[PDB]
């Protein structure tokens, strides 16, 4: 069965509750289910072909509230439903899937830049925390390279930062790596072939463009081919072998465009835009719905 690019969320003036997936065979985006509370600074993933949409804050006309909640969203009912929430709210969150567990890195509870993490069980249902990061990080990427957890970048309430460091799940432990070339915070990251990519961000002065790949085997960032558009608060995934970046804000305007990453030519090349402009996505990949 074919595969959809899911983002969930988002901010275009207030929090979103769109869920809409896009196939980047026939180009088409698909309206799904909407989230049950529309939320910003969210981060999705995929376990056993269901989708998770993950903290982030509803920025409404009403009131303003960071979001400790687990949904779940399953495209063969096209339906959500909630999980057990986080120990603590979670905007501009990070997460990663290591056997089977979702891990939740940083993000913020109103002034509260978190270090501290936590994990997931989907087979209990049930959060439990783990050893917290050694940096305070909101907006921080995360990706998961030989089962390893990487937290990259982020902004620690004073500083925006270019560190990175490593989580091992077995010695529940943090160790710093080498920094990436670039202070980012709210950059896309993934992994692709082996490599973990850090695509755009802010550094407290301009929103990026700029995108660098992490070798374990050589413990060494490297600059690849720059996105078209600067942009901060993406959302970024990898389909068939390319990576996707979706949204995000240039400092003048929440984007629609989507640009995509081929690692064999090192060119990016914009591929659809987006039904309406958001930052803050989560974003991330499973079978099409049924019907
Ligand atoms: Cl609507
Ligand atoms: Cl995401
Ligand atoms: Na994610
Ligand atoms: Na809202
Ligand atoms: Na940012």
């Amino acid at each position: 069965v074919g595969r959809l690019i899911y983002t969930a969320g988002g901010y275009f003036r207030q929090s979103l509750s769109y869920l809409e997936a896009y196939n980047p065979s026939d180009g088409t985006w698909l309206r799904l289910a909407d989230l049950q509370v529309p939320r910003s600074g969210l981060a999705g993933c995929v376990v056993g072909g269901l989708l998770y949409a993950v903290g982030g804050r509803n920025n409404s006309p009403d009131g303003n509230t960071d979001s400790s909640a687990l949904d779940c969203y399953n495209p063969m009912t096209n339906q959500w439903s909630p999980c057990a929430p986080m120990s603590v709210p979670r905007n501009r969150i990070g997460v990663g899937v290591i056997d089977g567990h979702i891990y939740a890195v940083g993000g913020s509870h109103g002034c509260i830049h978190h270090n501290s993490v936590e994990r997931y069980e989907p087979e209990r249902d049930e959060w439990h925390l783990v050893a917290p990061m050694l940096t305070r990080r909101i907006g921080v990427g995360v990706a998961v390279l030989n089962r390893l957890l990487y937290a990259v970048g982020g902004f620690d309430g004073t500083n925006r930062l270019n560190s990175a460091e490593c989580y091992y799940p077995e010695r529940n432990e943090w160790r710093m790596i080498t920094a990436m070339n670039t202070i980012r915070s709210g950059a896309g990251v993934c992994v692709l072939h082996n490599c973990i990519y850090a695509a755009g961000g802010y550094d407290g002065q301009d929103q990026l463009n700029s995108v660098e790949r992490y070798d374990v085997a050589t413990a060494t960032w490297t600059f690849v081919a720059p996105m078209k558009h600067r942009r901060s608060a993406l959302g970024i995934t990898v389909h068939q072998g390319r990576i996707y970046v979706l949204g995000g804000y240039d400092g003048h305007t929440f984007l629609d465009s989507v640009e995509c990453y081929d690692p064999d030519t090192d060119t990016w090349s914009e591929v659809t835009r987006m039904t309406s402009g958001r930052s803050g996505v989560g974003v991330a990949v499973t079978m099409e719905p049924s019907r």
